[PDB]
């Protein structure tokens, strides 16, 4: 779909700026654009999670930072999920599985890629080895 000018600026924000630690993005009842439907400033990962819709899906931009070690300070890597959990309505999935490629390949910056489909698999956890290795 297109891609709103909104979302882009959101993006910019959180990587040049450090404005948010996250933005959930989803799209607009016309399912014509891709609108960001939630922004936070909140570091806890937890408040982060607490927001993934159940039974739906949505794209996120979440600021993952770690420890980088060697008493070397921390490194912080923009990671983009894809949340379509196994409950969401195969309209759903369908819909976001192909309008995704539209946003992930306008926003430039990007070090990894998550496939979210359960809760495990968006853990702390997870997402930290998966940035760290």
């Amino acid at each position: 779909v297109a891609v709103a000018d909104e979302s882009l600026t959101a993006f910019n924000d959180l990587k040049l700026g450090k404005k948010y630690k996250f933005i959930l993005f989803g799209l607009n009842d016309a399912k014509t654009e891709i609108v960001v439907k939630e922004t936070s400033t909140d570091p806890s990962y937890d408040a982060f999670l607490e927001k993934l819709p159940e039974n739906d899906c949505l794209y996120a931009i979440y600021d993952f930072e770690y420890e980088i070690n060697g008493n070397e300070g921390k490194r912080s890597k923009i990671v983009f999920f894809t949340w379509s959990p196994d409950t969401a309505p195969v309209r759903s999935k369908m819909v976001y599985a192909s309008s995704k490629d539209a946003l992930r390949r306008a926003l430039n910056g990007v070090s990894t890629d998550v496939q979210g489909t359960d809760f495990s698999e968006v853990s702390y956890d997870s997402v930290l080895e998966r940035v760290s290795r």
